[PDB]
């Protein structure tokens, strides 16, 4: 899988739409985005398309202090990608993902999607979620049993302010658990 597969590749049975954080470069970032994509593909080999939220989402650090914790352009771009999966590949199983500010993108884009698009989203994994406290530990109007907010012990960004600590940068160790959780929701 690549980083622009939903826009530029054939439909796959599983489509991973991921919004990066800690302003890593590229559509997918460098750390947990590619890691999650790679491990999903190893569990469902050849059946996974991977898609980063970009390039209109620029993942700027200052964007964390906008009202929704990211730019409206980023939220719009993510929503367009979920809707594209729905029209281009109506049978694909969508997995949403975000890290840090990328979780704020997912918190903003998913609530407004149609019921039918939400039916296609089988799970959303949010690493180091900067909006955990602000949205009450869930994505608004999206099922909690399809939501996995992963907060490391000591990662204070999940407590309502942007206090960065070393624990915010260790989510590579949580990818195996994230993919185990996704497997219970994917076929």
């Amino acid at each position: 899988p690549g980083d622009n597969d939903l826009r530029d590749g054939p439909c796959k049975d599983i489509t991973f739409i991921f919004a990066r954080g800690s302003t890593e470069p590229g559509l997918m970032g460098i750390t947990v985005g590619p890691d999650t994509c790679d491990e999903l593909n190893r569990e469902f080999r050849g059946r996974v398309a991977c898609q980063g939220v970009g390039p209109r989402y620029e993942a700027s650090l200052a964007g964390n202090f906008l009202p929704r914790g990211t730019t409206q352009a980023a939220i719009d771009e993510a929503a367009e990608l979920f809707n594209l999966a729905h029209t281009k590949c109506p049978n694909t199983q969508i997995v949403g993902g975000g890290y840090s500010q990328g979780a704020a993108v997912m918190h903003g884009a998913i609530p407004g999607l149609s019921n039918a698009v939400k039916d296609q989203i089988k799970g959303v994994v949010l690493y180091g979620d900067t909006r955990n406290e602000q949205d009450g530990g869930r994505i608004p109007n999206f099922p909690t049993d399809k939501t996995n907010i992963i907060c490391n012990p000591g990662d204070l960004v999940c407590d309502g302010t942007l206090i960065l600590t070393a624990a915010h940068f260790t989510y590579g160790t949580r990818v195996r658990g994230a993919v185990d959780w996704l497997e219970d929701r994917l076929s």
